[PDB]
């Protein structure tokens, strides 16, 4: 078996200290236990495997893959490209932290640093330029249906089975929209009453009708509504503040032994709010995108 | 289920790029996929659970646990203490990196920084002083039989089953000795011909009859022979150099998509040597103690 085969089948733990007796049960699926360190291993593998199935790619070819990302998707793609023999080029703003660059380069990804003033826009442009110049494959994480399918076929089934089909609400901090859409559809097809609640940064609350903005929940809240996010599935949107989520993340680490990422703090905080609303006999499920390992030099744990 | 329940059941992957056709198969069990980030989650949980079973401890009591370590064992103990409600105090030399200190403190562990000139000796002394002053529980990782038992009851069975009882050699870089002893005994009781090979730093080659010394394989090669290491189980000892292991670790990341720790590079390098000796039709199994996540600021990935 190769590393891509070690993706998924992650555990779900029930919170016991940060919750209160008047709250519904709160379960957290730990996606940080994936070989690539995050939930993005799933869509990274699926988008590449989907491309192979469609004939766009064939493993061990050395073909080029390009994507404008320096986040978990970049790490996941880098891992898969290293394992299956693809040349990966990742475009990103020149102000990228050395720590993250080292992780990507460790996997053999080639990095193209773009105009720091043009932020994501310049990264996207360079990725498109390379796709055109090299005839490369661009996963296109925000609009590729295979992203959603990864969660519809693996994440969703896993969560449903682990919790024995007993879930009253699913809470998640949306990034590309793949997870909430894939898991959301899977759960709604089987649980008539289940509520699907999206979580976003109050500082970049576009789903709530607000405005995009800079925030500290790395990995979630892209500042726009992605094509992979099915808005018709949502039963609500909860806005979260770093001021509330970071202290909660620290509590999870010290009280539950759960050392999670920045987005996890926001997601669990929202899940707790939902848990109090539903009450004692209910079950709230949410997902932790990644662990705290990549964030020791951030205000969350610094 | 709580975090301690998410420990174990780690995957095993077969190397395909760094190996050569004249080599036996090489399988690597990924212990970095544990909630605490390393194989030490197992002995940390077992030593604490063993103490509870013997009546020394009872969860949620706030009882004190003290251990002289800042490594993976410290992280594992911190995670378990946070989850089960114990007060953990870790003693370590004052020259400890801020990164590691942040991980331990994130889990709520109390840190006592000792004389930087007295290295491990001062850390051990303070731990003993606290055990005496507070009547605290000290896991004593290098001599506690529960460490070995964790691997005899979980790691060993898992490896054996995953590889369908087909293993010609087991290779591991010994630290406390728990893993090689536990897995080693489990395998030898079932596979008459299996060879158990220990790996140690050439720079601190005490098992080979050499002398202790400073080295870069964090987590392995303690510079002494621990009580938990059963020397009668060993069929050989392979000495490894950072000069050879670090480049190999980088190859594993770039070619196999396996981003592993410093000790993993040394262990796999040794496993390859054994694989070439055994040849094509055989199977060599080894274990990766942890991932590369905690080592981005080390010469391995910097
Ligand atoms: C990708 C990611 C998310 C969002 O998941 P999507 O399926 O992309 O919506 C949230 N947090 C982190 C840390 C992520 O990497
Ligand atoms: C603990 C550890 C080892 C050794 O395992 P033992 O069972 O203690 O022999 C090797 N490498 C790392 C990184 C470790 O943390």
């Amino acid at each position: 078996m190769r590393v891509e085969g070690a993706i998924g089948k992650t555990p779900v733990v029930r919170l016991a200290k940060v919750v209160e007796p008047d709250m519904a049960e709160v379960w957290v699926k730990l996606e940080g236990l994936n070989p690539g360190g995050s939930i993005k291993d799933r869509p990274a593998w699926y988008m590449i495997k989907d491309a192979e199935e469609r004939g766009i790619l064939r493993p061990g070819s050395g073909q080029v893959i390009v994507e404008p990302t320096s986040g978990n998707t970049g790490i996941g793609l880098a891992m898969i490209a290293a394992s299956r023999g693809y040349r990966l080029i990742l475009t990103m703003p020149a102000q990228m932290s050395e720590e993250r660059k080292r992780v990507l380069k460790a996997f053999g990804a080639e990095l193209v640093l773009t105009d720091p003033e043009r932020r994501m826009l310049a990264a996207r442009e360079e990725a498109l330029r390379l796709k055109e110049e090299l005839g490369a494959f661009m996963p296109d994480q925000f609009k590729n249906p295979a992203n959603v399918r990864a969660h519809y076929e693996t994440t969703g089934p896993e969560l449903y089975e682990a919790l024995e089909g007993r879930i009253d609400a699913f809470v998640y901090g949306s990034g590309t929209g793949g997870t909430i859409t894939g898991v959301g559809r899977y759960l709604k097809e089987r649980i008539p009453h289940v509520k699907v609640i999206a979580v976003e940064p109050a500082r970049s609350n576009v789903l709530s009708g607000g405005k995009m903005g800079q925030h500290g929940f790395q990995g979630m809240g892209p500042g726009f509504i992605p094509e992979n996010l099915d808005l018709s599935l949502l039963d609500g949107v909860i806005q979260v503040w770093e001021e509330d989520a970071f202290p909660l993340a620290r509590r999870l680490a010290r009280e539950e032994g759960l050392f999670l990422g920045m987005s996890s703090g926001g997601i669990v905080w929202a899940a707790l709010q939902v848990a109090r609303e539903l009450g004692p006999g209910k079950r709230v499920a949410c997902i932790s995108p990644d662990g705290g390992w990549k964030y020791l030099s951030t205000p969350l744990y610094a």
